[PDB]
């Protein structure tokens, strides 16, 4: 099965948006777009969390189905976060894997003995060599 | 390999945090916490993008290596966004798959001046309510 990062590549190929094979410095127009899309989805997430909190404050017993709007906006936020990494030519699964390695290993600690923080610059260097 | 959503399940299991198997209405304290985590990482991404744009406005030609902080913050944002879905007991991949299908269906639509893909006539949204009902029973 394809990963959510590979899904963004398929979407950008389908709509003709830049999706370079390896890490590539962006034009400012790209960064501005990614900023706009991230701001929009984080505001929608916030709006749906606020709605759930207001309904709970009024004593509403939320059902699982009540979480669908928030789940949709969280997925949209995932989508535009993956989408930023994809348009930068950066394999999001490789960067996530390194952030997860650090976070998960830190949870074996405070930090454990041979603890090594995330080295995303090292991931970007390896991605440049395909 | 495990998916990134399954990685958050593994992380929450390693720190003893709440991780229901199926969609579970959360306590208000949980919602406020996840909102706080989202805002912290969103602000870091936003600041880093503005930082790169200011360097470009100064005439700097950025390199790929200059992108590593931004890639780090975007991955941090993924981590807390997957984390929110996992603490709600919601399979992020099942929801993402439905969202993704309805985004592929936009391909024939027009484009905004800034590059945003817009929806063609007759487009229909993802049915996330149906994903949630799927996850809740099974
Ligand atoms: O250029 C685009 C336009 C839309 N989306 C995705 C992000 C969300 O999943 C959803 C938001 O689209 P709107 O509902 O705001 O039109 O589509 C992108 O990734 N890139
Ligand atoms: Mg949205
Ligand atoms: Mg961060």
């Amino acid at each position: 099965p394809p990963t959510n990062a590979e899904r963004l590549h398929e979407f950008h190929r389908a709509i003709g948006a830049a999706t370079p094979e390896r890490p590539t410095p962006p034009p400012p127009e790209l960064l501005r777009l990614r900023q706009t899309l991230l701001d929009a989805e984080s505001a929608e997430v916030r709006a749906e969390i606020d709605h759930l909190l207001a309904r709970q404050a009024a004593g509403e017993a939320l059902s699982a189905g009540d979480l669908a709007p928030l789940a949709h906006e969280l997925a949209d936020l995932l989508y535009v976060t993956y989408g930023a990494l994809d348009q930068l030519g950066i394999d999001a699964d490789a960067v996530f894997a390194e952030v997860h390695r650090a976070n998960l290993s830190k949870a074996s600690g405070l930090k454990p003995e041979g603890w090594r923080p995330a080295d995303v610059r090292g991931v970007i260097e390896r991605l440049q060599h395909a």
